[PDB]
């Protein structure tokens, strides 16, 4: 009543993200 | 009532984000 | 009542991401 | 007679692709 | 008479993709 | 007659994929 305070803190990082390596496939070679 | 204070902070950061390498395939060559 | 404080905190890191790596398939060489 | 035919195939698909849903965050109401 | 004929199938698909849902955090309400 | 008719599969689905749900975490409400 007479002293009110409120603080709300929403943090969020990083979703989903690729930071390395991300590969369907990979040949050295045919012969 | 006599003292009244809020504070909201919403924060995100990389969502989906690509910093690495992304490849579908690769090859060294064909011989 | 004379006094009232709140403090939230929500957070949250690294969800769903890759820093390593991912492949499908690799393969050395066909002779 | 000493070599021939050959047929080499490569073929990769939905490689780092998003189908789905990426929220960073969700909030219904605040007060 | 030697050596023909050959046949090679490289198949990769669904690689780091995302067919679900990636939150970093739900919340209903807050007061 | 020496050597010949090779055939070569190679095969790879779903690896490091999300078709499910990833949650940092749920909250229902709060006071």
């Amino acid at each position: 009543y007479e002293v009110h305070h409120q603080k709300l803190v929403f943090f969020a990082e990083d979703v989903g993200s690729n930071k390395g390596a991300i590969i369907g496939l990979m040949v050295g070679g045919v012969v």
